[PDB]
């Protein structure tokens, strides 16, 4: 089959559990769609109801910052008109506002404007659609895809910078504040059987370090990469290739959502990341399997600088094996980062500047995840790892 109508493989992770994810594979030719902008896409994807299996093949560079004439929209197309910038950095300011939550007349024309930019850029999935990428520059930029359905494949696609033109101020974020974003490239709300594979997600042509710092943060415009919540469940992102972007993967959004316990089973392998800050993934609940990955970068970069790959959340349960870890001078327990409630991690074959280290035992976490991965291909040896990666992850490797 070609790629619009190949299916996962039966035993490639957690996304081909039960009903396995078979996308729009049995789609019927009248509902295959070939798209170049933002009105082709939104049209072949339809609305909620649109169950038919469908294949959709985006061709060319897919702008989603556009009016429905097609004419690009910047910031002042989605301004509030008693929006400014100017004004809510004054109103704001911690000196004189203090660490409340920003409220009034400036706050409210920025979650207006925000609700202006979400209704372009947002789009959502319906069930059994397969999206791919034709040739070797297929690109969606600015858009943030949304899964909340089951049976999904999304391949061979650039996704770029999915922009934020009005971040919000929340001092209560962490010890000193932090600018928060809406936009993530690929959204997982509740979605079952996805597979994400040889996708690239960058933040394009507007990287963090073209971005000033307001009250001694970064106007942070961007937020995740592929982020999963709310009972997403079954997902395989395998040969994906992650760069230049701060916070990658959070798969589980809250503490206090119990009903994730027994859900967020995701298998991420052969996946690259090179200059990704952290949360690559961060987890909380899920039996995540991660295996053959390979991430590089630097502690001092000028641009994206490394502070952690795994995040080890409330009651996650990742179960690593055979994955691959270049960041000069890094120690073998700050690989990871333990948070309140997280307890264990199973971790085999860890590779950090070439030599064999044990992530868990470092942190004193116990081994004991409580499973062991039945959905799997076949596992590279350590040494192999960077190789295989580089040479097959990412978008436009296949067409
Ligand atoms: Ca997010």
């Amino acid at each position: 089959a070609d790629l619009g109508h190949q299916t996962l493989g039966s035993n490639d992770g957690w996304g081909a559990y039960s009903t396995g994810t078979t996308g729009g594979s049995k789609a019927s030719s009248s509902n295959v769609y070939t798209v170049s902008n933002r009105n082709q896409l939104v049209s072949a994807l339809g609305k909620e109801t649109n169950t038919t299996p469908k294949i959709i093949y985006i061709k060319g560079t897919i702008d989603m910052n556009v009016d429905d004439n097609l004419k690009p929209l910047g910031l002042n197309d989605y301004k509030d008109p008693e929006y400014d910038l100017d004004k809510y950095l004054k109103a704001y300011d911690p000196s004189t506002w203090g660490k409340k939550e920003p409220s009034g007349t400036q706050e409210e024309a920025r979650a207006r404007s925000q609700k202006n930019q979400k209704a372009r850029v947002m789009v959502d999935i319906p069930a059994n659609t397969t999206i791919v990428g034709s040739g070797t520059n297929a690109k969606v930029v600015g858009g943030n895809f949304q899964i909340k359905s089951d049976n999904v494949i999304i391949r061979n696609i650039e996704f770029q910078d999915a922009y934020d033109y009005f971040p919000q101020w929340d001092p209560t974020d962490g010890s000193s504040g932090n600018w928060n974003s809406q936009y993530d490239n690929i959204t997982i709300n509740g979605g079952t059987h996805i597979w994400i594979d040889h996708c690239t997600f960058n933040d394009g042509s507007r990287p963090d370090s073209t971005s000033p710092k307001y009250y001694g943060r970064k106007y942070q415009h961007h937020d995740g990469q592929t982020d999963a919540s709310n009972g997403a469940n079954y997902i395989t992102m395998s040969y994906n290739y992650y760069h230049d972007h701060d916070k990658s993967s959070i798969f589980g959004s809250s503490d206090s959502k119990t009903s994730d316990d027994g859900k967020l089973k995701i298998t991420l392998h052969h996946n690259r990341y090179k200059n990704i800050v952290q949360k690559a993934p961060r987890v909380r609940f899920g039996q995540v399997h991660v295996y053959n990955n390979y991430y590089e970068g630097s502690t001092s970069s000028s641009s994206y600088p490394f502070s952690y790959a795994w995040g080890i959340g409330k009651s996650s349960k990742i179960y690593a094996q055979n994955n691959v870890i270049d960041v000069p001078g890094l120690s073998a327990a700050k690989t990871i980062s333990v948070f309140s409630g997280g307890t264990a991690l199973y971790d085999s074959g860890t590779l950090l500047n070439g030599t064999q280290i044990n992530a868990s035992a470092a942190n004193g976490l116990s081994s004991s995840v409580g499973w062991t991965p039945s959905l799997h291909g076949s596992i590279d040896a350590s040494a192999n790892v960077k190789s295989n990666v580089i040479n097959q992850a990412g978008a436009g490797k296949l067409n």
